């Protein structure tokens, strides 16, 4: 009994299923003519969902990809026929003549991975289109531990406290390189950086770094203690070389009493 389906896939290789169907949305339209100019019925359909189709003209599109991968607004067109053959007519960009889908027609690709309508089923009466999602733009946060004397310092913890998931503590290297955290910085995610511990005999820095990522995935929303700055306030320095916000921290030799 003729039906349709879509498995969702990640180029990152990232198996995100926790909050994938979270905001993931897929619209199937049932177009009236092969022209696809006019849409008679339309309705949502999910990863786990198989939906009977009478013969007709039809588009499949994503209107909401899961949080942290950008939408491919592309509507892929196809057709089921009175006989039982599945064809393929392209995108509402450029509407193809309609080529019978025998086994598979490769589709528009996102990165290395490429989408394809693939015809399973005993009587080959089941179209499944795999939609690859491209992992959304990401940030990298790197830290450089620096004393009063411009001398690199190590054993200086700096904790990355995210909104959710494991909080991460790097220990600073005494390197011009420094240290970047094990946890890349999500778009539309919110985080706190604080000196986890003073490096032994230097003064603690109590003030907390706030970093908020825009839905864009390059965003500069950061307000340590009370306020925010243009990229050294509070001995905290920020440097942006695109993908990476880097922080350089000057410690204070603990004030000593006779």
């Amino acid at each position: 009994q003729y039906g349709f389906q879509f498995q969702k896939k990640t180029t990152d290789g990232t198996d995100l299923s926790a909050d994938q169907l979270k905001a993931m949305q897929f619209n199937l339209t049932q177009y009236s003519d092969n022209s696809f100019q006019q849409a008679s019925k339309t309705n949502a359909i999910t990863s786990t969902d198989l939906q009977a189709l009478a013969p007709g003209y039809y588009g499949i599109q994503e209107a909401a990809a899961p949080t942290g991968y950008q939408l491919d607004g592309t509507t892929y067109l196809f057709q089921l026929t009175s006989d039982g053959q599945w064809q393929y007519h392209g995108t509402k960009d450029n509407v193809t003549s309609g080529s019978v889908i025998n086994g598979q027609q490769t589709l528009n690709p996102v990165g290395d991975k490429s989408d394809d309508f693939t015809v399973t089923g005993d009587h080959q009466q089941i179209l499944t289109l795999t939609k690859y999602d491209e992992p959304k733009p990401s940030m990298t946060l790197r830290v450089i531990k620096q004393d009063n004397q411009s001398q690199y310092l190590a054993g200086a913890a700096f904790t990355l406290q995210p909104s959710a998931g494991e909080a991460e503590t790097i220990t600073s290297s005494a390197t011009s390189e420094g240290q970047a955290f094990a946890t890349k910085l999500v778009a539309d995610g919110t985080y706190t950086m604080s000196e986890t511990k003073a490096p032994d005999g230097y003064q603690s820095n109590p003030a907390k770094i706030a970093i908020q990522v825009a839905t864009t995935g390059k965003e500069a929303t950061v307000t340590i203690d009370g306020e925010a700055l243009k990229p050294s306030k509070n001995g905290y320095t920020l440097a942006i070389d695109g993908s990476t916000i880097t922080l350089q921290a000057i410690n204070q030799p603990l004030a000593i009493l006779p």
